[PDB]
């Protein structure tokens, strides 16, 4: 069989482009408001949607997609254009955080590498046509655990030590994120993984995620500067 | 139809590799002459010459395309080669210039990033095969005019601060810069867009605008120093 | 003709994914034990059988190849995963050594972009189906050749200026790495250039090289800090 998406994923990425273009029109218009010297989560979490909305856009718009096979016999439309989105993105909304926490840049630059790692491991398994898409989604979901003990131990230390409104803003945005980001390598088991779910039902779970974790999310850093 | 690169076309490509490889060799002369706290617009105009060179020899020797269908119904010839050097070169040729200026990395940082969302919307435009092409076309072409403002507002305050020969050399090359840029987003929607000129053409236009964007301008920045 | 891997092939990609993916857990632990200050060359060598492994992995799962038709007649697998990974591992083996002699980072710089034009263009020379494909391969081997010249010139000078345990450290290292690195352009030539050697013996011939320039050499950069 050929799994396609359907149109409720269609409107679902026409939905969710127009929330990340939105939201980068906004985060565009309070980021160079402000002075030079106070852009940096600004510039990041813009960055984070305006990518998003490209993405969103060009899945919309039947981009970003190759047909491959999975074991089981169907053909299943892969959506590469996500995982370049994750490539930008995921590295973005970490530093949104650790930005936060003033650790020393050798310690954000492991988290960062764990987490292009367990993205660009879900690529190759969402295009493998065989069993070892499951040695790269399990790797991947190591490194995952890489990126959050990154999180919760030295990121954490670092906005402890800070004190004042960090800690508070730095364990909330960190434990919605951390929560959140589960929802991803559920769906892939579900999607590119078993090819279980419909694509439609892929497309509306990550965008739902994506939601969460970039327009709501972004709203929140933005709004506590 | 099948629309692909005729006789007048390939020769186009290796005229232009034979500019831009001449003009690289000179450089480099030209560039490990000077002492190492002098080679800044060297390395940058050698790498702008050296990358057209490569993308042009792919060209040339009938890589970096591949053939994408256009709404009208014909199959079109899509140099991806050509955004692949424009990805780098583009950032290039506006750092070459900027760096006359003093601006704050930060105002540069935009700049570039403009440049290459402008290049790679276009990208995803000439590999699209339907009409949401000029959603690309039209987004990329607002993130030109964003590259434009860079330049003729906090890059040209930072050459008229700076004074001397700095605002004429900034304000010449930029001038030359902006007018000639506006012959690719026409060429494009002629070409990769429409489909309305042949590859030959279109081939053709992109090298003598090319020329004159990296080989004239090129010899210029290198001849100012 | 179809010129594909054999089995022999396939358990040389496995057996040198074990030794890569063994050698990145012990370098792992290596690094995390030194303190944050004296990473560096851990860091480095770490990220270099890493990457190896996740190619490696890639390559042993039937990833990281596409069929290219070879002027001989004949389709050949291209293991452009190779080419990937050598993109990222080339540079830090380089930088391995190339921090030991503290030359200035335009130095270093040119010498990295010398080694990824390398690499880049023997890409394409194996993506080529026609002639061509010797431009690229001996365009290459000049740029190997300047890598050669950073390493025991302005490297050396480096390394012999500081003095001490250093010139013995980095002749040893770069004598090692110049002689071995010859056998790349030596294989390719038999491989993707001519056709030639089987894949099974392109795959061998590469794998014994990296096991030499990764994980020999890796263990001795590791075993000297
Ligand atoms: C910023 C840089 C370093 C990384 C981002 C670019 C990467 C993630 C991009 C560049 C080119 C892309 C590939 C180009 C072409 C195809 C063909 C299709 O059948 C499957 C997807 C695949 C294979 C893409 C996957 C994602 C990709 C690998
Ligand atoms: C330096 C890094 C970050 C960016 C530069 C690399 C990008 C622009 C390159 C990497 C791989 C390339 C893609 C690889 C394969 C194909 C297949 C072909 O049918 C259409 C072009 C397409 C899809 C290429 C377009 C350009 C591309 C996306
Ligand atoms: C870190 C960034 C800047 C560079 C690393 C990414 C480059 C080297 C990668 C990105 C996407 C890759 C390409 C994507 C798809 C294909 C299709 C296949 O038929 C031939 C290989 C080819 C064409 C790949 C070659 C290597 C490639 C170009
Ligand atoms: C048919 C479908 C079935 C396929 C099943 C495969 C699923 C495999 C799942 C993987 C479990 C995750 C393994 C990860 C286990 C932890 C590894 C680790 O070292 O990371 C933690 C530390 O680095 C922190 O410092
Ligand atoms: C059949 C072919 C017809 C297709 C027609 C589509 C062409 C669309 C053209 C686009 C016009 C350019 C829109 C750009 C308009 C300006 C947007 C903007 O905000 O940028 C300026 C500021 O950022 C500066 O600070
Ligand atoms: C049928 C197969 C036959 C194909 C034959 C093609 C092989 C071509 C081989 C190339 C030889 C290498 C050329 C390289 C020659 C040196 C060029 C150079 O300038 O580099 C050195 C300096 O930069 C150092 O500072
Ligand atoms: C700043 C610019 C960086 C943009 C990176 C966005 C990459 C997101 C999606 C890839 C879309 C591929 C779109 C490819 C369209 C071809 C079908
Ligand atoms: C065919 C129709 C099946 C429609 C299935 C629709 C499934 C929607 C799942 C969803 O939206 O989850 C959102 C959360 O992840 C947000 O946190
Ligand atoms: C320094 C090295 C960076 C080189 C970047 C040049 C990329 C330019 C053109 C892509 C040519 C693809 C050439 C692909 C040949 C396969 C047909
Ligand atoms: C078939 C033959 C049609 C040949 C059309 C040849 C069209 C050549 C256009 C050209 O060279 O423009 C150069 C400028 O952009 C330089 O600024
Ligand atoms: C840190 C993460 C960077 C990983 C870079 C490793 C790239 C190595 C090999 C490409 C494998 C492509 C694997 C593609 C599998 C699709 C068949
Ligand atoms: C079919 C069977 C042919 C098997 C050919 C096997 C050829 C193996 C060559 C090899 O292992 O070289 C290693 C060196 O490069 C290490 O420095
Ligand atoms: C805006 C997008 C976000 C926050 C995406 C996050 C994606 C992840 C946390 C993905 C994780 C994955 C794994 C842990 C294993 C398998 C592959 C995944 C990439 C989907
Ligand atoms: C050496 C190459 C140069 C200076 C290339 C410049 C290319 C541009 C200014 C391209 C601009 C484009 C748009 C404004 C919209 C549509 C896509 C384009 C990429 C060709
Ligand atoms: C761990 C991998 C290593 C050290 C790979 C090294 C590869 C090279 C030195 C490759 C060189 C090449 C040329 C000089 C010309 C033709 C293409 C080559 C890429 C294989």
């Amino acid at each position: 069989a050929v799994h396609q998406i359907g149109e409720g994923g269609l409107v679902m990425y026409w939905v969710t482009f127009g929330l990340m273009a939105f939201s980068a029109l906004a985060f565009a218009v309070m980021t160079f408001t402000r002075p030079l010297n106070k852009r940096s989560h600004g510039y990041i979490t813009l960055a984070i949607v305006t990518i998003a909305a490209i993405a969103y856009y060009a899945m919309a718009a039947s981009g970003g997609k190759a047909l491959v096979s999975n074991p089981d016999g169907n053909l299943r439309d892969i959506y590469y254009a996500r995982y370049i989105d994750w490539f930008f993105t995921t590295p973005l909304l970490l530093l949104d955080i650790i930005l936060l926490t003033g650790i020393p840049i050798g310690v954000t630059l492991w988290i960062v590498l764990a987490d292009v790692a367990m993205i660009m491991l879900g690529l190759f398994g969402a295009l493998s046509t065989n069993s070892y898409r499951w040695g790269y989604y399990g790797v991947s979901c190591a490194f995952f655990f890489v990126v959050l003990w990154g999180l919760f131990f030295p990121g954490a230390k670092g906005a402890r030590a800070r004190g004042g409104q960090v800690p508070g803003l730095y364990f909330g945005l960190a434990g919605y994120l951390a929560l959140l980001w589960f929802g991803y390598p559920i769906v892939w088991g579900l999607a590119e993984g078993s090819d279980y779910i419909s694509v439609t039902a892929e497309a509306a779970s990550y965008a739902g995620l994506d939601i969460a974790a970039k327009v709501v999310f972004g709203w929140a850093v933005m709004l506590s500067h």
